[PDB]
DNA sequence: AGCTATGAGTGGCCCCTGTGGAGAGAAG
DNA sequence: GGGGCCACTCATAGCT
RNA sequence: GGCUUCUCUCCACAGGUUUUAGAGCUAGAAAUAGCAAGUUAAAAUAAGGCUAGUCCGUUAUCAACUUGAAAAAGUGGCACCGAGUCGGUGCU
């Protein structure tokens, strides 16, 4: 008798519930066979559980790390390129300089040259640090010096710039000279009054420098500056000029009465040619106005960055840092003098004690600038003559470091100007600098375009670059070796979605002329007209459709019903009155691309030729693909014989956006076998049928449906793994779905492989995507008519229904007590699913037998924590390299153990070197997983183990479960620590009262229900003691933490006077002590309770090891006590 | 008987961070 | 959030 | 309509840490006290891998046993009864 059942699921991001229910809704339990060498042969477990696992990580952290690694590699490579450039001349002056630079990190013992990395003699180091206190002094010296400079210093400056070349958010040359806001603003006002003497404006008394450089948003600054300008509006010509000076994107259409939009932005890569467009429309007289606007914008943005405008130099960043250092020196001297004279007691704390947030901690220690200002402010308040120091502290300019987080805003054009100045002033005395100047400027400025990507020879799963030749790519031949046009096309296309109806085909651009014709004809297909003398509405003929398109759609950008009635039905067909159905007011489709090309090419015969359709489609694709206009220009040059120079320049500056939904093959690529017409052909003319796109693809009399079905991949089960990961959503939900499918498969196996009658599923707040993956596998049988025989029904539900069903019949839930809530949610989901198609539910809730399974995952990821700890005399520090002994060089710490292996061998113990039989868990860190799996015996012997019994080696990943006396379980967190493995269970009687009491004021309900809650909570003061009694008993039984439990009991007795609700929130805080997983610190009322930690793994070395399947229904108990016996 | 080495428990502290530009998608 | 590490004390095995 | 959620991929940037370099002085045998100084740089930023790429290394996948290089396939009885992390009656 094959028993009927169904499968319910509770899918989350951290957990995947599961359940099996029958006709009477009871969850059965089956006697599962227990494999292994223990005395236990079978365990009867309930068909319910809750898989738990670490939350799936989005690749965001991994992607950031990968992009960082590529930046590091390419920056090291820039260093290598500069060292190759310097290499030949370096050997003539100092051959080992580059070697010393690499050996700087090592101690004096490991260095192969003299310990001074720059000069190798201490006299020259003294001279260097006396002459150049920092690097910015050296940069200024090199930028200003005319004398022959030392090559090592030049390399240091150039490498400092190349390694820290600043941001690329501004393209086009930027003048560092213009940095004064107010003077240039008045200059712009004077220029505007010169070009417009008839209507000049006055800006006297307006503090433009303060307002425009204020720390406010661009719109606020624009409003504030205009508010000081009489007669001016923020939307006016001058207001738009100011907005342009602020880096916004003003629209000049209304300012010059232009027909088309005129939007300009200096920060865009295309300001110059768009400005030329505007000048060609309004005249060349306005060129100086926009030039002054650009200069003022440069001045404003620079003043937002640097502060030294008084000093005259062409290195506007070295001077700023030197000035900061001088201010720091002078202010420190003054502060030390004042503290010496007035408050001698705290001199030591401020200037010596590296453990405080004083100047010692700020400079010689680890304290940041904010904390240093916090600590130094009250001391300044308590002393006289500190007005200047208080002012500088208000400006965040007191005692400020050169290398702070404010250097980010520096444009890379400043660094490029400094680089050019250096390479110009040093080229005379060093020929190779002059010869390779362009190469170095390239290396600083060369940036692998965001559309090219990783430069891989196919060996990468992230690479899409297409190559012309096989030369090694260097910045100087990046253009020559790689076709940037093809690279950009691949970059765009690989991301663009493939057609749904045609999976192998590509989607068309939105502004495709063929797509526009398709849409126009498809919309015109269902248009019906009613004229006098006609009994029924009739579809428009193909001739009528073509005439309408030619008369209106090619002549008007937007066509309305009234315009159609007036222009075609009355003028052409001589129908005075016509009724149109299917279109309400106007036609949605528009030949905007066709009208634009009519404006540009101005040859309507060329556009109307179907022979030119391929050329026009290629033009649309070229305009849609490429943002950099050079790519479009080079591609469209294949058509330079078809258009004049002006038309070609017009095509260059036009751009299109968006990608459509359908492919060219689907519309005008495939043809009917019987007729030879495409879908576009049928839409243009279909006779009486007048079938639209949907009708054409769903007509069985046409071969189009057959072509689509054949094109549809009728593939076998192709990579069930990586199939689910193809969905749209976070990787967390993807992992949830995959684990859900695996759990469903294992449940199918457990239930005798008889497929379920129904499947009830919910999803964490996408459900359809989950349902398809399951109903594809569940239903695979076809009847005599090729129809699917649905032996499995897939129903998906909503959390509101389940929550209401729970609260109506009091199947309440608490999310803080224990982890049985996932399984309970799964069971209630199954019950509600059958409801769409009472004691049992309470029994299922009250079962402690639940199979909570922590997914034993071999941890991957960071080998150890990223914070490098100081050098110490300890053995637990991890080397960061092969030659970096952790004692001598510090290094990483806190390894993440991949898994641990039970090693039974003999180890020499004591100074006597006597071999002693041992049995202990050795944790294999992730850094050594490959070495261990390569040859376990050599790895184990390397750690001091001898006569290793390879037969007894067991692989124990993180969260491997052990069973001890009284059923005490400890999950293997790592080699030297455990976790609580037992799931504390409270009966429902405590479960209801806890959430009723803690969420007391927060709940809102009817007055009688609130009174019932009052009575229910007030009576259970006796439960408030039973809860801590159960906690204490479970603690003694498994937690075994008497000190923390005693502190809890004392605190609970101490705070018993406070009201029941206030007690309740703290009582639920207790369960952080008992809940499965790692212990976490919790506080009871005012009292803070330390966390109990299990740093002892000895007790499990004699325990019954348990392996559990993904559901845990199949297990293999191993008794380790029988292993290792002598 | 006394000195040193060494394993278990407990209390405390630590852990990389911030930003910009471009493209393409699901769903609201 | 949680595993790792250290400073500290105490019981116990070992040793003579 | 836009700009939102959320994901991927790419391009860059400013820091942070470690270790070393930036000669600490005086009195005192030393412990130690007084004084002076604190702003920068190099290297590394997951060990490393072979396909030697200006590529790849934290995403995702992974109970145990048998076969298989691997993908992959197979491996374990059910019912009644009562059912705290489980046991009995028939029966396989």
């Amino acid at each position: 008798m094959d028993k009927k059942y169904s499968i319910g699921l509770d899918i989350g991001t951290n957990s995947v519930g599961w359940a099996v229910i029958t006709d009477e809704y009871k969850v059965p339990s089956k006697k599962f066979k227990v494999l292994g060498n223990t005395d236990r042969h079978s365990i009867k477990k309930n068909l319910i559980g809750a898989l738990l696992f670490d939350s799936g990580e989005t690749a965001e952290a991994t992607r950031l790390k990968r992009t960082a690694r590529r930046r590091y590699t390419r920056r090291k490579n820039r260093i290598c390129y500069l060292q190759e450039i310097f290499s030949n001349e370096m050997a003539k002056v100092d051959d080992s300089f580059f070697h010393r630079l690499e050996e700087s990190f090592l101690v004096e013992e490991d260095k192969k040259h003299e310990r001074h990395p720059i000069f190798g003699n201490i006299v020259d180091e003294v001279a260097y640090h006396e002459k150049y206190p920092t690097i910015y002094h050296l940069r200024k010296k090199l930028v200003d010096s005319t004398d022959k400079a030392d090559l090592r210093l030049i390399y240091l400056a150039l490498a400092h710039m190349i390694k820290f070349r600043g941001h690329f958010l501004i393209e086009g040359d930027l003048n560092p000279d213009n940095s004064d806001v107010d003077k240039l603003f008045i200059q712009l006002v004077q220029t505007y009054n010169q070009l417009f003497e008839e209507n000049p404006i006055n800006a006297s008394g307006v503090d433009a420098k303060a307002i425009l450089s204020a720390r406010l948003s661009k719109s606020r600054r624009l409003e504030n500056l205009i508010a000081q300008l009489p007669g001016e509006k923020k939307n006016g010509l001058f207001g738009n000029l100011i907005a342009l000076s602020l880096g916004l994107t003003p629209n000049f259409k209304s300012n010059f009465d232009l027909a088309e939009d005129a939007k300009l932005q200096l920060s865009k890569d295309t300001y110059d040619d768009d400005l030329d467009n505007l000048l060609a429309q309004i005249g060349d007289q306005y060129a100086d106005l926009f030039l002054a606007a650009k200069n003022l914008s440069d001045a404003i943005l620079l003043s937002d960055i640097l502060r030294v405008n008084t000093e005259i130099t062409k290195a506007p960043l070295s001077a700023s840092m030197i000035k900061r250092y001088d201010e720091h020196h002078q202010d420190l001297t003054l502060l030390k003098a004042l503290v010496r004279q007035q408050l001698p007691e705290k001199y030591k704390e401020i200037f010596f004690d590296q453990s405080k947030n004083g100047y010692a901690g700020y400079i010689d220690g680890g304290a940041s600038q904010e904390e240093f200002y916090k600590f130094i402010k009250p001391i300044l308040e308590k002393m006289d003559g500190t007005e200047e120091l208080l002012v500088k502290l208000n400006r965040e300019d007191l005692l400020r470091k050169q290398r702070t987080f404010d250097n980010g805003s520096i444009p890379h054009q400043i660094h490029l100007g400094e680089l050019h100045a250096i390479l110009r002033r040093q080229e005379d005395f060093y020929p190779f600098l002059k010869d390779n100047r362009e190469k170095i400027e390239k290396i600083l400025t060369f940036r692998i375009p965001y559309y090219v990507g990783p430069l891989a020879r196919g060996n990468s799963r992230f690479a899409w670059m297409t190559r012309k030749s096989e030369e090694t790519i260097t910045p100087w031949n990046f253009e020559e070796v790689v076709d940037k046009g093809a690279s950009a096309q691949s970059f765009i296309e690989r991301m663009t979605n493939f057609d749904k109806n045609l999976p192998n085909e590509k989607v068309l651009p939105k502004h495709s002329l063929l797509y526009e014709y398709f849409t126009v004809y498809n919309e015109l297909t269902k248009v019906k007209y009613v004229t006098e003398g006609m009994r029924k509405p009739a579809f428009l003929s193909g001739e009528q459709k073509k005439a309408i398109v030619d008369l209106l759609f090619k002549t008007n950008r937007k066509v309305t019903v009234k315009q159609l009635k007036e222009d075609y039905f009355k003028k052409i067909e001589c129908f005075d009155s016509v009724e149109i159905s299917g279109v309400e007011d106007r036609f949605n489709a528009s030949l905007g691309t066709y009208h634009d090309l009519l404006k540009i090419i101005k040859d309507k015969d060329f556009l109307d030729n179907e022979e030119n359709e391929d050329i026009l489609e290629d033009i649309v694709l070229t305009l849609t693909l490429f943002e950099d206009r050079e790519m479009i220009e080079e591609r469209l040059k294949t058509y330079a014989h078809l258009f004049d120079d002006k038309v070609m320049k017009q095509l260059k500056r036009r751009r299109y956006t968006g990608w459509g939904r359908l492919s060219r093959k689907l519309i005008n690529g495939i043809r009917d076998k019987q007729s030879g017409k495409t879908i576009l052909d049928f839409l243009k003319s279909d006779g009486f049928a007048n079938r639209n796109f949907m009708q054409l693809i769903h007509d069985d009399s046409l071969t189009f449906k057959e072509d689509i079905q054949k094109a549809q991949v009728s593939g076998q089960g192709d990579s069930l793994h990586e199939h689910i990961a193809n969905l749209a959503g976070s990787p967390a939900i993807k992992k949830g779905i995959l684990q859900t499918v695996k759990v469903v498969d294992e449940l199918v196996k457990v239930m005798g492989r008889h497929k379920p009658e129904n499947i009830v599923i919910e999803m964490a707040r996408i459900t359809k995507h989950v349902a398809q993956i399951l109903d594809s596998r569940m239903n695979t049988k076809y009847d005599e008519n090729d129809k699917l025989i649905r032996e499995v029904k897939v129903i998906t539900l909503k959390s509101k229904l389940v929550s209401d069903f729970r609260k109506d019949f009091q199947f309440y839930k608490v999310r803080e007590i224990n982890n049985y809530h996932h399984a309970h949610d799964a069971y209630l989901n199954a019950v509600v699913g059958t409801a769409l198609i009472f004691a049992t539910v309470r029994k299922v809730l009250s079962m402690p037998q639940v199979n909570i399974v922590k997914k034993t995952e071999v941890q991957t990821g960071g080998f150890s924590k990223e914070s490098i700890l100081p050098k110490r005399n300890s053995d637990k520090l991890i080397a960061r390299k092969k030659d970096w002994d952790p004692k001598k060089y510090g290094g990483f710490d806190s390894p993440t153990v991949a898994y641990s292996v039970l090693v039974v061998a003999k180890v020499e113990k004591g100074k006597s070197k006597k071999l002693k039989s041992v049995k202990e868990l050795l944790g294999i860190t992730i850094m050594e997983r490959s070495s261990f799996e390569k040859n376990p015996i050599d790895f184990l012997e390397a750690k001091g183990y001898k006569e290793v019994k390879k037969d007894l080696i067991i692989k124990l990943p993180k969260y491997s479960l052990f069973e001890l006396e009284n059923g005490r379980k400890r999950m293997l967190a790592s080699a030297g620590e455990l976790q609580k493995g037992n799931e504390l269970a409270l009966p429902s009687k405590y479960v209801n009262f806890l959430y009723l009491a803690s969420h007391y004021e927060k709940l809102k309900g009817s007055p009688e229900d609130n009174e019932q809650k009052q009575l229910f909570v007030e009576q259970h003061k006796h439960y408030l003691d039973e809860i801590i009694e159960q906690i204490s008993e479970f603690s003694k039984r498994v937690i075994l933490a008497d000190a923390n439990l005693d502190k809890v009991l004392s605190a609970y007795n101490k705070h018993r006077d406070k009201p029941i609700r206030e007690q309740a929130e703290n009582i639920i805080h207790l369960f952080t002590l008992t809940n499965l997983g790692a212990p976490a610190a919790f506080k009871y009322f005012d009292t803070t309770i330390d966390r109990k930690r299990y740093t002892s793994t000895k007790e499990v070395l004699d325990a019954t090891l348990i392996h559990q399947s993904i559901t845990g229904l199949y297990e293999t108990r191993i008794d380790l006590s029988q292993l290792g016996g002598d």
